[PDB]
C-alpha cells in the first residue's frame, strides 16, 4: 500500500495531514476498517499517540484528516520519528496491523508543506 500525507510545521505545531490511502492488502479476504495511528518517538512522556477516524470496508480510504503535535521545537523534531501504523478496527477479534511507514523528521524542510506518498511495509 502506499498513504498520501502532508507535512509541515507552523507557529510551533507539527501538521500531518493524512489524505488517503491505496492498495492496503489483508490475509483474510476481507475488506478491512482502516484507521491511521502515529506516535512521534522516542516518546518518554507518553502523550504523541494520535489517531483518525475509522473507514469502513475499504482497502482505498479517504481520511482528510489532520493530526497535530503541538510544543516542539524544531530542534526536538530533529531527533523524532514519526511512526505511522494503519490497523484495522474490528470488534470481534483484535484489531490488526496493515502496514506503516516511519519518517524521520530530520529529512524534512519544516519550513515548507511537503506533499507526497509513502510506501507502506508490513
Amino acid at each position: 500500500g502506499a498513504v498520501k500525507l502532508s507535512i509541515s510545521y507552523r507557529n510551533g505545531t507539527l501538521f500531518i495531514m493524512v489524505m488517503h490511502i491505496k492498495d492496503l492488502v489483508t490475509e483474510d479476504g476481507a475488506d478491512p476498517n482502516p484507521y491511521v495511528k502515529t506516535y512521534l518517538l522516542p516518546d518518554n512522556h507518553k502523550t504523541s499517540k494520535r489517531k483518525t477516524k475509522i473507514s469502513r470496508k475499504t482497502r482505498n480510504p479517504t481520511f482528510n484528516e489532520m493530526l497535530v503535535y503541538s510544543g516542539y521545537s524544531k530542534e526536538t523534531l530533529r531527533q523524532r520519528e514519526l511512526q505511522l501504523s494503519v490497523l484495522s478496527a474490528e470488534s470481534l477479534r483484535e484489531n490488526f496491523f496493515l502496514g506503516g511507514v516511519t519518517l524521520p523528521l530530520k529529512d524534512f524542510n519544516l519550513s515548507k508543506e511537503t506533499v507526497k506518498w509513502y510506501q507502506l511495509t508490513a
